[PDB]
């Protein structure tokens, strides 16, 4: 047979950001749903809590950062646009910090099409 074990536990999040994540998370969940039916996929199939949670933490505004999220598979993120799309506005209207990733990209001002 085998014997499992338990892992560590992180301390609660400071209301400072915690709150923002709480209010945001709720917004995402709502979107995922209305979007789940559209694609004709179970509210869980579209995006699992694991994904939503991360998105609510990193608060990715660009699909690029979303892809980095855990659980999301390359490309899939795209379809999950309506999700992050809400984060960009939620923070844009509340001047809330976002894209709190480690490996970010500069702004050289691209030009295509």
């Amino acid at each position: 047979g085998s014997s499992g074990s338990s892992g560590s536990s992180q301390p609660v999040i400071s209301a400072q950001e915690q709150e923002t994540q709480i209010v945001l998370y709720g917004k995402l969940v709502e979107a995922r749903q209305k979007h789940a039916n559209k694609m004709d996929v179970p509210p869980a199939i579209l995006a699992t809590n694991k994904i939503l949670v991360d998105m609510a933490k990193m608060r990715p505004t660009t699909v690029e950062n979303v892809k980095r999220i855990d659980g999301v598979s390359e490309g899939k993120a795209a379809m999950l646009a309506p999700l992050w799309e809400v984060i960009k506005h939620f923070c844009q209207t509340n001047s809330v910090q976002t894209d709190l990733f480690s490996s970010t990209k500069p702004q050289s001002g691209p030009s295509s099409g």
